[PDB]
């Protein structure tokens, strides 16, 4: 009832939206790993009469439920989306959307991981990229490369229409009391490339985690203190 949906709230299988500014919503999902239930975050832009979308629901099954919900709630085609990273939360469901009429894009650097540990792969390669602190346009988003952080490729995307940063997996959410999932991660150099990311973005209003609620830009140096006690 307007909150925003949390992991005992959302059945795995079942999607929810919440609409963070105009013509931005996130979308949350539930996936089972290990053993243990997660929520998982994306992001939708609204691309003229087009939706881009950002990150999968994590999983085949999660991602048709995303395009229904989709369609029930927006109503307009998602014709593009962006990985951010190798992860099952962020291509799981990609050959539903390559079958669904939406063309698939991540770094060549994804690329080469989801294949290689045989996730599903995007079909198109964002070059311009490979570089910490590289920025490229794709349609209503910047999408920016920080640096290693929670995995070596992961991206973030920036809606400038709205100063919405959309942090991806190398953002943890306040209430976060570790660094996640850190298997693929640089701990080293993930508070560097937190950095990077608040200089590059200073003006952002709502950060977006890729698990958990959003906030505002504490969630940048909340993110930093949570990686360096780990690592400690
Ligand atoms: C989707 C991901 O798969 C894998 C990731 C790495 C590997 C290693 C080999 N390639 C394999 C599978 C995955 C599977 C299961 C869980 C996660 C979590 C996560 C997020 C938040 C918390 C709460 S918190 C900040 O307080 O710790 C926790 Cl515990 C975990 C994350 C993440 O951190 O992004 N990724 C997860
Ligand atoms: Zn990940
Ligand atoms: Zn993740």
């Amino acid at each position: 009832s307007g909150e925003y949906p949390t992991v005992n709230e959302i059945p795995v299988g079942e999607v929810r939206l919440y609409q963070i500014a105009d013509g931005v919503w996130s979308h949350i999902a539930t996936q089972s790993f290990d053993g243990a239930v997660y929520p998982s975050n994306g992001l939708i832009v609204r691309d003229g009469d087009e939706l881009l979308l950002i990150d999968t629901a994590w999983g085949a099954k999660n991602t048709a439920a995303l395009l229904a919900e989709i369609e029930k709630q927006i109503g307009l085609p998602v014709t593009r989306a962006v990985s951010t990273h190798f992860h099952d939360d962020r291509v799981g469901g990609v050959d539903v959307l390559r079958a669904a009429g939406v063309a698939t894009y991540a770094s060549p650097s994804t690329r080469r991981l989801a294949e290689a540990e045989g996730n599903e792969i995007p079909t198109h390669s964002l070059e311009g990229l490979s570089s910490s602190g590289d920025a490229v346009r794709f349609g209503p988003v910047e999408l920016f490369y920080p640096g290693a952080a929670h995995s070596t490729d992961n991206l973030v995307v920036y809606v400038p229409s709205a100063n919405v940063l959309y942090g991806g997996c190398a953002v943890h959410e306040l209430s976060s009391t570790s660094a996640g999932n850190v298997a693929d991660a640089d701990l080293a150099e993930w508070p560097t490339s937190v950095e990077r990311i608040q200089k590059h973005y200073p003006e952002a209003e709502v950060v977006i985690p890729g698990h958990g609620l959003p906030g505002g830009l504490d969630l940048l140096q909340h993110t930093a203190n949570v990686v360096k006690a780990h690592k400690n």
